């Protein structure tokens, strides 16, 4: 069996209800997949309920490390922190990871007038990804821009 | 008929899949509702097509200034800028703003852990909103925290 | 007659709060018809006792851009500041006009063209990126400068 | 013997560049014995000939991460930087001790009783937050400080 960790922020609406959509679809794709995904396995909020960074970060970093691949999703005006620093400790162990980036701002390398407009102060219409964190990823994995994609890739490392 | 313009990040495929999903709900709630989903109106990314950032902000502008209630999503690490500079427009303009904001780490005014841990550092639990945008949509509006909440406070605005 | 700037920034790190001073001065010694307001000079000490809600916050920030004649923004960061993003739409419908200076060096490399192409590839964009609804509310009525040179210059023009 | 430091932080705007020299030349007054590394005094002028991909971005960077004893890290911004966020994952996963910088002045008001209960309403939050995540590798081998004062302490100590 692949153990897949699933990395990308968790706290909205729109984030959950996407994790769960996009998980779904991967142990649908194989029966051998043992798939990871935090938001499944936290503790409903209780008023006595508590752990420090430290404690956060030891239990998540575990979930990490267990893994045989991480699913990463990069979405977002920035990439997740957390996330990010999930994907400096898995290329660091050796662990590689496959990223979803499908912000439809990265879209135009065809337009010659996005391209001419970066002459112009302010005017850059291509979202920005952080080029260190995507480049652990590619060091050991690949980027891909649909769902499409990654269920591909997915299904090519089992 | 009210006319709603929805505020809110659309790049992604996790915000525009909870965009529609939720603008579904608030047009199923009411058939005098008009609402303006950006998305819905966005040229199909063709290598010809192209507006710079004035003509993109008039148009947009115009979208919002023609509507009667402004629905604004929060969530995110970060508002997303664009969503807050036209909550300043909507403000400015005197067209009241109905906010959702979702994010799960809000919780925990109740726990009293979470409360010491902000006597140490870098231990806050609580994620943050700016405080400025959140306030001018409470000047003439409200934040609400889940979707049941922000479909009946549209209702109670027709 | 005196003109009334509101510089619109974060100012909550030490390296935002450094550099808003350190730009203010600037500012300022162009010309003595400049009273300009800067947030960190008026917020009050922090105190368990006193407590200001989000309404308050908002309202009393407003009142200081709607006093003012011109509006100085920074978009630097990895996203234009919540805050200022809201102050410049609120400038831009009440028609006061901004200038706003980004000087992120990542923005260069237009001429590049090893850059541009490897924009066909996936998460390969070198080129920061700026929320352009809100660089247009700017350009509407102001300007976006990358250099504190001709931020000084600008605001010497709109005196 | 030498202790070798990497200087994580964001490089960019013109507020950061100087924030990052105003500090890294106080730390290197500490001892003499510091070879600290700073990612803007290594960086190749811009040309338009000139071009490095995002893996070989990651990986120049990495080697000084690697081949340095400490790494100071600042947290400061609207979020962490997402480069400092998987360098600072990086350096725990090998070990190398991370001391952090977080000056935000909303991290404040722990004692003021009216913020507290603020956090009952929607939407008042007033401490700024860190992702907990990358806060936690920190600390499970290293300190978060908030003062310019507490990091060159601390730096001395692990001297």
């Amino acid at each position: 069996m692949t153990k897949i960790y699933f990395a990308g922020p968790l706290f909205s609406q729109a984030d959950l209800r996407y994790n769960a959509y996009l998980v779904e679809q991967i142990r649908q794709l194989d029966k051998t997949i043992d798939l990871y995904l935090p938001q499944e396995n936290a503790a409903i909020n209780d008023k006595s309920a508590y752990a420090d960074s430290k404690m956060i970060a030891l239990a998540d970093t575990e979930n990490v490390l267990a893994s045989d691949l991480l699913v990463a999703l990069l979405d977002g005006p920035t990439i997740d922190a957390g996330v990010a620093s999930e994907i400096g400790v898995a290329y660091a162990k050796g662990i590689p990871v496959v990223a979803l980036y499908t912000d439809s701002r990265q879209q135009g390398a065809d337009n010659h007038q996005k391209l001419d407009a970066l002459n112009e102060i302010a005017e850059n219409q291509f979202h920005y990804l952080n080029l260190y964190t995507v480049g652990l990823i590619k060091l050991n994995g690949r980027v891909v821009s649909s769902e499409e994609d990654l269920l591909e890739e997915i299904k090519q490392r089992l």
